């Protein structure tokens, strides 16, 4: 069991969840490669068994008839199925432990949190595309943002998967220029040239959203347009730099990440949209000053008036921390729901305690939850972390196209 | 088997071939990652022979008369002795690749120029005291500091180790109160307790240079005096915060560290203080900001007029800068050699591309590389890295006490 110690108290806790740990990671005792971004039924049913054993764990039922029966259950519809559907008790306890289990996210204090939209019985696209924007609705609740998850059909033999081929909800088109630049977003031009390929007329704006491609199973992917009162946006000012305001950017109020795959006792929903709220630096630190994002780093500092031209004036650090500034300053002026990195954090190390209490340990990737700006002055980055996986989960899959 | 390294900000791949010979396992297991975590006869000559065959084929000598008689020589030393010498020339390769591949280390784009100060012919801690004063004034060299590493002699069976005592040549004591709490670092209570009772008369200052304790083999520790005019400090003043000088704030020229064990070929050295010069960030950041250190941030904070009953206010954050800020702009009114996170990060990644070509990967760990302060604003936030150890190094060994 993995010692881990707080190097800012002192203390010291064993993390003795992660000897539960069931898909392997990519690291060995040879290399560690933690800081890679990307790191059969009688298999199913050991999935399953598992997330029932943990269902019924959960609600104190460990042994029982119900249990035993869930169990026979599932073994017979996976004989007579090659699958099995879950109970939508088990479907909503199985998305906040996938919430729970994800190593990355700093907000899982709010993991027990979550609003679980029942989609399975969607039909098609169109359904699709309306579940979505209830759930865009509901979540966005007039910026006081609320945790969702939607879940759609579980991938199943002899049809095609649902996909949200948008990486999220709501996203920022990148239009390729005339002199190999990118407008708007460039994380999002990949996406933006499906949607014009598939019959999306473009702005041409820094800040316009994309339209949902939207795949029902063995469909191509069908256009939807968000009805633009569902996108609550905020547009970025700083409470003391007025010039800030000129800069004309925008972000918008809901982070719902959809193009991850939820995984709950081996189903899979490969679409299955989540959403919460963001932490600032999300936005001020890595959509807006990210190299290969918005890049306006260079072009605050210049209007700070500072000096720019060496790197020990620390002009990069200070338009950051002032980009971050007008991040949560506009939000709470708007009223939309922010978390900076300081409260986020803290609220993390409740959450590793609660954890270590609860489970025994909490898997955390440590350079996923230590902020990108001001890390040491947040209480996780002097927290040693184990990093591993536990289903149900969130996990990374292909883009469909 | 050769792991895929992406750069993220320029798109970029590699593959680190040289993960490949790493000897020593490190902590991690398919199953978690502990990447975070600070502290994880004649087997001499397997890593005496490969060690040999490193030096040889560094300077294109490999089979040939004194590579092969080279290791003759070696095999006959340790036939008779049950060890070996390094030559000369050796050990200063020996203890370059050990900087080099110290996976920790941002400042490696320096590990090709090393002063390598041979004291292997020392005993006594008198002798001892003589090497170090000798590396600290040539170190420092009046602010112009330059890369150094004293080498006592290698540990033998029998005899006792060399050790410095001291984490660090230059450390500030840290002293109990009426209270409990500390007055000055809180890093070295233990090092300042130590030297207390061992005859040091303690001072009243929060910034007091400690004592030095040397033990020969076999000998107990013996305190030594730095000569003050030996130890150069710069005081911490910012450009244009005038009060900022009147807070008292202090740190010195020469990082150098003095508890770590050299390990070359098989041999190791528990006593070879290395030095070479700081980032700003060790200072301004850690050891000023951290809240188990000097922990100044809220009195500067206060100093600045910042609203500290918001985090949202990013008063931390602000408050972290302008001590960085302080520091080098201190040590550059100091003319004392300091180098900016972004500088040194920036280095970093060309050793990273130098280190591709020469060696096919380069050992780093994320998490220490990437700067505590404004991490995705440089580019080393954005490059995938492969952590694992490699020979000669640098390692960690236990308190002489
Ligand atoms: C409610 C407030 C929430 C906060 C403050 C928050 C915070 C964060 C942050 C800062 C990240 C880093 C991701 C990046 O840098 O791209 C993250 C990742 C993540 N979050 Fe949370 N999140 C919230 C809600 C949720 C919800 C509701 C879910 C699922 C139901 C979720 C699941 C995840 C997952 C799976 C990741 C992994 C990111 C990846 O691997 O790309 N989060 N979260
Ligand atoms: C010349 C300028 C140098 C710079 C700018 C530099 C920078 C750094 C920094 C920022 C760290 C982080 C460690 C911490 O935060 O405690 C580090 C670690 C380290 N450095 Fe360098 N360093 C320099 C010279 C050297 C030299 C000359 C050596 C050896 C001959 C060396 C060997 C190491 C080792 C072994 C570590 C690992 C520290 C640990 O594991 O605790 N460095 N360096
Ligand atoms: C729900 C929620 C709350 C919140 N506060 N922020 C977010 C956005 C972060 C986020 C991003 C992603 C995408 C990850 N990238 C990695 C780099 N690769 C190149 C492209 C994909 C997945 C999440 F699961 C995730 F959470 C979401
Ligand atoms: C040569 C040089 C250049 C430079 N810029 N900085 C340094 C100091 C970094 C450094 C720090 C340490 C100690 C790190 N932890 C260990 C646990 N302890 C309780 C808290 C501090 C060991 C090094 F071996 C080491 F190198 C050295
Ligand atoms: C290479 C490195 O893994 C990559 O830049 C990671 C580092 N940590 C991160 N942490 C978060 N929260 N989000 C990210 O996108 C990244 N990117
Ligand atoms: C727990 C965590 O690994 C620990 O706080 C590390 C993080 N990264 C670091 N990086 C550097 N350079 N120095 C450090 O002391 C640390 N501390
Ligand atoms: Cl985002
Ligand atoms: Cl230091
Ligand atoms: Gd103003
Ligand atoms: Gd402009
Ligand atoms: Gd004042
Ligand atoms: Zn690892």
């Amino acid at each position: 069991f993995p010692r881990v110690k707080n190097w800012e108290v002192g203390s010291i806790t064993y993390d003795t969840l992660s000897a539960q740990a069931q898909q392997d990671g990519p690291c060995t005792p040879r290399r560690c490669l933690g800081s890679l971004v990307f790191p059969a039924p009688e298999q199913l049913l050991s999935q399953a068994r598992d997330f029932i054993n943990q269902y019924y764990s959960s609600i104190k039922r460990s042994g029982s008839q119900a249990h035993e029966q869930r169990l026979q259950e599932v073994e017979a519809e996976v004989a007579a199925t090659g699958t099995y559907q879950l109970r939508e008790s088990e479907l909503v306890f199985g998305a906040k432990q996938a919430w729970r289990n994800a190593p990355r996210c700093v907000g899982r204090i709010q993991w027990g949190k979550l609003q679980v939209f029942d989609a399975r019985d969607c039909r098609s696209a169109q359904e699709m595309f309306t579940y979505i924007c209830n759930h865009i609705k509901y979540a966005t609740n007039r910026g006081n943002l609320r945790s969702a998850i939607t879940v759609f059909p579980q991938r199943c033999p002899g049809r095609g998967d649902f996909r949200i081929w948008n990486s999220q909800l709501v996203r920022y088109a990148g239009y390729r220029q005339q002199d190999g630049s990118v407008r708007g977003d460039p994380a999002n031009v990949e996406i933006t040239e499906l949607c014009i390929q598939h019959g999306w007329t473009p702005g041409n704006g820094r800040f316009d959203v994309l339209p949902l491609l939207l795949q029902a199973p063995d469909e191509p992917p069908e256009l939807f347009l968000l009805p633009p009162e569902l996108v609550l946006e905020v547009p970025l000012e700083h409470p003391t730099l007025e010039w800030f305001a000129a800069l004309g950017l925008r972000w918008y109020a809901l982070p719902a990440v959809s193009n991850m795959l939820l995984e709950i006792g081996g189903l899979e929903f490969p679409a299955a949209p989540f959403s919460g709220w963001y932490m600032s630096t999300e936005i001020g630190t890595r959509n807006l000053c990210d190299p290969h994002r918005y890049n306006i780093l260079e072009d605050v500092a210049v209007c700070m008036d500072l000096d720019t031209r060496t790197t020990s004036s620390l002009w990069k650090d200070k338009a950051a921390v002032e980009i971050n500034v007008a991040v949560l300053h506009s939000y709470q002026l708007a009223k939309v729901t922010i978390v900076d990195h300081h409260a986020a954090t803290a609220s993390f190390m409740k959450h590793l305690e609660n954890e270590q209490k609860a489970r025994g340990g909490c898997p955390a990737d440590w350079a996923w939850i230590v902020p990108p700006i001001s890390g040491s002055l947040t209480p996780v980055f002097h927290q040693e972390m184990v990093n591993y996986f536990l289903s149900p989960a969130f996990r990374y899959q292909p883009d469909p196209w």
